[PDB]
């Protein structure tokens, strides 16, 4: 159909998505593509407000559609393409821009967080509104670090839509509860991220299932030698349940109380064993449409066709209600 | 051809084009129209940086192609389009904030001006450069008050193919002298600008003849009683003079010699009534555009087929650079 209309995106920063792309977002996008109409997008637009090698953000690009595939994502059921391919999001960025306080956009926390700041840096979030607000979107699933951004897309609609009554659809914000946020393991106070120096915190799905096995098996815990789910107090060691619950579908009360008894050692066993049983069977998809990429191209080529028909649309009503010739 | 490229583009953001406009930038444009590959752009989208009335927008959009083919421009050999109607400025734009710093967009004379600043206000230059860049341009017609932003143009362009050699035309600033500033009558230190606040020191191509001669007549000179071309000591006068050379083709010495002996008033008289001699025939034609919309609007779909041939291509040129799956 095209009811409970649904969009998410991650950019083509890297080589492969880590635990908490995989968990925190496109987990939560595989059980919504069934019933919800869904575009997942590769952000290659955002990827360039940092300075990307183009050979490698264009294999990047690739991998992370791939990847989205390998995760589960399903071609028949939903859209996947690059950003980049549709003009309608830039255009439709102009104009959000338009209706974006300067102070809005400022108090914005990665421009606080820098501010050698671009443009780009300060006007992505910006971008990010129009990304959503193209497709008509109903719901946005994103990770708990995507909420402030999503809160100044839905004001800009409603700004928007105050002057061009009807105009945009108003975004409800889809966040998960646990694996909102998956830590890094070095640091269980801070998420899993690209941007924390060491890749030692960082399981990344295409890694070596060794290395994020020892990674997993070096993981910060506390002290008690209590398995418990606490995030606050028990940091390290409620985040490995998170993960582990999550690539295993065991709740983790379900898990807590089966480790009664254990300690710490048994509980980086488990989490290891289990999340190298789930990259396996991602890394052998995501091998085979690297090594064959017809599949992964139609895909991105049937979804750029369908995006377009879509974003376009809503890029014409707008500037029809803002008095643009057409 | 498509050689000695030109683009230049004016704001429907009024009814009227000013002297200002009409001397100092369209002017250039008529001349340089004959052996230069022209595009000439009604630039809505920077329009929208301030809130417009969507029935004034789109008419005055016509209104300003319009005035392009009153004052002379030739849709035989030059190209009129409108800028939202190509989707390549707006993608070009973002690819360029992404290589425009932060600071150097801050030092932006308008925007020092105000700061309720949006980032529309904030980011138009760059969007400016797009709007040049985008058609390989070798040179840029404006007037004096335009050279901070295609600085920014040039630099950016530069940064650009730093990185990526070769990608983007650095264009030229091509500046007028004396029509490079028509400065409002009742303060002949501040240029004729929609945005002086009294239409009283504003001459606008059309207006109501007799009112723009009253306000002629009513220009502030100074008290020597001697006609004398100097913009420094002498405001008022060398403006006028500068007003009735630029209308007539007739030099500014062979105008202040003439004008030995004669006084203050025998200049606004000549000026006045050579001003009413030059927009007579304008507003006849732009009163046929008007009701006769046929001609304007297959010439505005001609250019904007045109320009998206031309800009598109500019587009997909960076984009490949910049490593984007195409
Ligand atoms: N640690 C995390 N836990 C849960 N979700 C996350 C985490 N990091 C990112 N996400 C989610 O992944 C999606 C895209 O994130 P994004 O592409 O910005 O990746 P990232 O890990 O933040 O990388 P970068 O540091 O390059 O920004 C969003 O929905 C976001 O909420
Ligand atoms: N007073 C002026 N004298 C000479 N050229 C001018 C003057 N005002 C504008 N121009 C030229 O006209 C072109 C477009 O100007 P623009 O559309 O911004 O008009 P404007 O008079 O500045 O109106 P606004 O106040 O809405 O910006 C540019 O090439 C600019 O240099
Ligand atoms: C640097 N650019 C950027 N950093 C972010 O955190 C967002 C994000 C990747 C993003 C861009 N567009 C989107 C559309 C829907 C959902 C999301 C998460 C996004 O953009
Ligand atoms: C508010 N926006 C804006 N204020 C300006 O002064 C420029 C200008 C009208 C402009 C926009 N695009 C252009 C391309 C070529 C030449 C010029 C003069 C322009 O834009
Ligand atoms: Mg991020
Ligand atoms: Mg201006």
């Amino acid at each position: 159909t095209g009811s409970r209309r649904i969009f998410s995106g991650v950019q083509p920063t890297s080589d492969s998505l880590h635990l908490g792309n995989a968990l925190g977002a496109v987990a939560q996008w595989v059980g919504l593509q069934d019933d919800h109409d869904a575009f997942f997008c590769v952000v290659d637009l955002h990827a360039i407000t940092i300075p990307q090698d183009p050979e490698a953000l264009r294999r990047r690009t690739l991998i992370t559609a791939a990847q989205y595939l390998a995760l589960g994502i399903d071609p028949g059921r939903a859209t996947i393409f690059v950003q980049s391919q549709v003009p309608a999001h830039t255009q439709l960025a102009w104009v959000l821009g338009c209706f974006t306080g300067f102070g809005q956009a400022s108090r914005m926390t990665q421009f606080k967080d820098k501010s050698a700041t671009t443009v780009g840096l300060f006007t992505y979030p910006v971008l990010q509104a129009a990304d959503v607000l193209a497709y008509d979107t109903e719901l946005v699933p994103v990770g708990e670090d995507q909420r402030q951004h999503l809160e100044l897309a839905r004001d800009v609609a409603q700004r928007f839509n105050s002057r061009f009554p009807g105009t945009l659809v108003v975004p409800d914000v889809l966040i998960p509860k646990m694996t909102a946020k998956i830590y890094d393991l070095q640091d269980p106070t801070s998420k899993m991220s690209k941007s924390a120096g060491t890749d030692a915190g960082l399981i990344n799905l295409l890694d070596d299932p060794a290395l994020s096995a020892k990674k997993i098996r070096s993981a910060v815990t506390d002290s008690e030698r209590d398995i418990r789910y606490d995030p606050d107090v028990k940091p390290g060691v409620s985040n490995l349940l998170n993960i582990q619950s999550a690539v295993t579908g065991t709740d983790i009360d379900v898990l807590v109380d089966g480790y009664a008894g254990h300690g710490y050692g048994d509980l980086k066993k488990d989490t290891a064993e289990a999340v190298v049983e789930f990259v396996n069977p991602i890394q052998a998809r995501v091998d085979e449409l690297t090594a064959d990429p017809a599949e992964l191209e139609a895909v991105l080529a049937a979804g750029a066709q369908r995006a377009h028909d879509v974003a376009s649309k809503t890029v014409q009503r707008v500037y029809d209600r803002l008095g643009f010739l057409l």
